[PDB]
Parts: structure tokens; C-alpha cells; sequence
């Protein structure tokens, strides 16, 4: 008996035998003339989507992609860019995601450091990747007509889903974000009838909130142009427009929000702790307002917190299967109240940093304390944390 470790709830149907490609293939299949893209005033339905990314993937299965490979990703904001992130999926292989303004020489280098076998780019866009070596595929190329149809190679949970970006890459598998995917939702609850937005770079892992947890239910997905990305009072008109119900976001961009939304179902504040006076601006009884914290080394979050006005604002319990656990400088448990390294545990610990065996055994570290198989393996965040008299977990800064 131990007050000192701290667990979501016990949901082992949350780690099921799957790939992303089952997850998006049975949203497709059971939904297909459902919308699932939203660009502007064009509108592509689920199996519209499946289609033209299983052409796609077949296409860089012919170019030789089979699973296990990583593949990068730079396109505009956009229909197309999902499309290309969802071909790579489709594919086997895991996608090395890039920003929209991430520079050529970044590129090369994240290719380059991941051993990558090419990557989707535009036609407009190619022409700036002229000191980039590896292979470059346009969707354009990829979307052509095929004369017979190709058989995809079938990837497995412990293959990488995509490897988040001197620069250090995080190795996310199937197991990792199929499971963060469904542990997220069974608190969240995004359902079909929601209508997302979808405004992050493909490059930070809450766009997988926008995006995946969407699939993962067949919400329908409102993609927000580069303009819209840095007007929040434009953005706050644009989403009473659409009547969005779903919203991820960090709380500056909330709190720059002139009035409020009502017709916004869920609220998910990642990146920081949510303010004190933001709730009270924002925790309203037709809001259902959410703070998730989480390193991207254990897939977009670890836990989640309800806000509410007038209650105090913390990191939240765990995620159904996450743990969180304080370590010392020894790299052992310390009972609760003394403060030390806050350390997660759970199926949604990354696989590793990249090609760096060094650092990766020395942030991901073997759980003596582990109560199953999926346990085993402690990420130590850097941060400072202790559990309080309610179980609590507090974050007090950095190491
Ligand atoms: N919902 C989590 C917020 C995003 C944070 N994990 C990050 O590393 O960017
Ligand atoms: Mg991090």
C-alpha cells in the first residue's frame, strides 16, 4: 500500500491490437459519406479521404515505403496536408511531421538524423528543397491514376506511428498513440456529431487531439488557414460562424478571445496551466473546460484536470493507464510530501529519443515499482513535482 504512486483509471480495453490505419480504416468504413475535412468551401467525406490516401499510399508503396520507414511531411495547412499525413498512415510507415515555416536546412538534417526514405511535399514547395538529398514525392505524383491496384504491407503496434522533432527525435509507436487516442477520449468524450477545429501545425502534438481523436470517433474537422492562425478575434467570430463545438488550444490564445463561444462543447487548454482568471472567464456552465498537461515523450498527454470556478487549478490525475511517480537524484521512490523528479509510466511511454541510445537510456529508465508489463518503463520529465495529502500532483519547476 502506497499513497506515493499515482494512477489513472484501469482500462485495459483502452490497449487494443491496432494500428492508426485500423482506427481511421474503421471510421472510414462505418462512415464513408460523412464529412470529414473541412478547407474554406471545399469538403472531402471519409471515404472520399480513405480512397484518395489509400491510392496515395499504394503509390509510395510502389516507391518502396513499407512499414517501419519514416517519411517526411511538408505541405500547407490544409485538406492536402492531412490527406498526405493520413497516405503516409495508410503506407505502414511513420510520418516525420514539418511546420510550415520550417527551413530546408532543418529539414535535411531531421531527415538525415531519422534515416528517412523520403518525404510529401507540394510542387510549389519542392523547388525550396534543393539541398535537401533524400527523396522528395509530390501528393500531386502520388495522387495519379494506378493501372492495378497494390497490396499494403500491414504495419504492428510496435512499429513508430511518427517521430516528433540538436534536434532530438521522439519515436511514437502504434501501441503509444492508439491508446493515448482512446484514453484521452474516455474522459474528453469527442463524438461524431462534434465539429472540430483543426488550427495547430502538424508539427505539435496537439494537433493530434485535433485531428486523431476526431477520426478516432468521425468528428468532422474545420481546417483553419494560416491567416485565421494569428487573429484571435477573427478566429473567435469564425468559430460562432461555423459553429464549432470543439476547440484545442493553449490559454493565451483563449484568453485573447474577445467574447465568448457559446456553442463550444469542450474546451481543451494544453501547452500551460491554465490562469485562474481565465476560468473564471471561461468555466461556464455550457463549457465543459479542460486543462491537459503532458511531455510529447509519453504521446500529447499524460493527464487532464477538469476546470471549474473557485476550484484551484492543477495538472489533474493521470490518464486511464498513465502513472506518475517522484523520484530522487539516486533514482528511487521517495515517500509522499518530499518533493523530487515527477517520472510517467504507462503504454504511452515514447519508444526513446532517435539514434541517441545515451540520452535515451538516461531519461527512460527501468520502473522497479511497475504493477504490469505496462509499466515497466519510467520517463523522468526533468520536472520538479510532489504528491500532496489528496494525491495530488504539483508541479514546482524545473531541474
Ligand atoms: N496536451 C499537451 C500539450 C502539448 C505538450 N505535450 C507539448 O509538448 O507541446
Ligand atoms: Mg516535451
Amino acid at each position: 500500500n502506497t499513497k506515493n504512486v499515482i494512477r489513472g483509471k484501469y482500462h485495459p480495453e483502452f490497449l487494443q491490437n491496432e494500428v492508426l490505419a485500423d482506427i481511421f480504416a474503421h471510421t472510414a468504413q462505418t462512415l464513408p459519406d460523412k464529412t470529414a475535412l473541412i478547407e474554406a468551401d471545399k469538403t472531402l467525406s471519409y471515404g472520399e479521404l480513405y480512397q484518395q490516401a489509400l491510392i496515395m499510399a499504394q503509390h509510395l508503396a510502389l516507391k518502396g515505403v513499407k512499414p517501419g520507414h519514416i517519411v517526411g511531411l511538408w505541405l500547407p495547412r490544409g485538406i492536402e496536408l492531412l490527406k498526405a499525413q493520413l497516405a503516409i498512415c495508410l503506407s505502414g510507415a511513420a510520418w516525420l511531421p514539418f511546420d510550415m515555416d520550417t527551413p530546408a536546412d532543418r529539414i535535411a538534417v531531421c531527415l538525415e538524423d531519422a534515416e528517412a526514405v523520403g518525404m510529401i511535399t507540394t510542387d510549389e514547395w519542392y523547388e525550396h528543397l534543393a539541398e535537401v538529398p533524400q527523396t522528395k514525392w509530390t501528393n500531386t505524383e502520388l495522387q495519379k491514376p494506378l493501372s492495378e491496384s497494390v497490396s499494403l504491407a500491414k504495419t504492428t503496434p510496435d512499429q513508430p506511428a511518427y517521430i516528433i522533432y540538436k534536434p532530438k527525435g521522439i519515436v511514437i509507436t502504434q501501441k503509444n498513440i492508439c491508446h493515448f487516442l482512446r484514453s484521452e477520449n474516455s474522459i474528453l468524450g469527442i463524438q461524431e456529431q462534434d465539429k472540430v477545429y483543426q488550427g495547430f501545425s502538424v508539427a505539435f502534438d496537439m494537433s493530434f487531439e485535433e485531428i486523431w481523436l476526431s477520426y478516432l470517433v468521425g468528428a468532422t474537422l474545420w481546417i483553419a488557414p494560416k491567416s485565421l492562425v494569428s487573429d484571435p478575434e477573427r478566429l473567435c467570430q469564425t468559430l460562432k460562424q461555423e459553429q464549432i463545438t470543439v476547440l484545442h488550444a493553449v490559454p493565451t490564445l483563449l484568453a485573447l478571445f474577445p467574447e465568448d463561444v457559446p456553442n463550444l462543447r469542450i474546451i481543451n487548454l494544453g501547452g500551460e496551466m491554465c490562469p485562474d482568471s481565465l476560468v473564471d472567464r471561461w468555466a461556464l456552465p455550457h463549457h465543459q473546460m479542460f486543462n491537459t498537461y503532458g511531455p510529447t515523450e509519453t504521446t500529447v498527454s499524460a493527464s487532464l484536470e477538469l476546470l471549474e470556478r473557485g476550484k484551484p487549478v492543477t495538472i489533474g490525475k493521470p490518464l486511464p493507464n498513465y502513472g506518475m511517480l517522484v523520484i530522487n537524484s539516486e533514482r528511487e521512490l521517495l515517500e509522499q510530501g518530499e518533493t523530487g523528479e515527477l517520472c510517467i509510466f504507462g503504454p504511452s511511454v515514447a519508444q526513446g529519443y532517435l539514434g541517441r541510445p545515451d540520452l535515451t537510456a538516461d531519461k527512460f529508465i527501468e520502473n522497479p515499482w511497475a504493477m504490469s508489463v505496462e509499466e515497466e518503463l519510467l520517463y523522468r520529465t526533468g520536472d520538479l513535482a510532489k504528491i500532496d495529502e489528496f494525491g495530488q500532483v504539483h508541479c514546482l519547476g524545473r531541474a
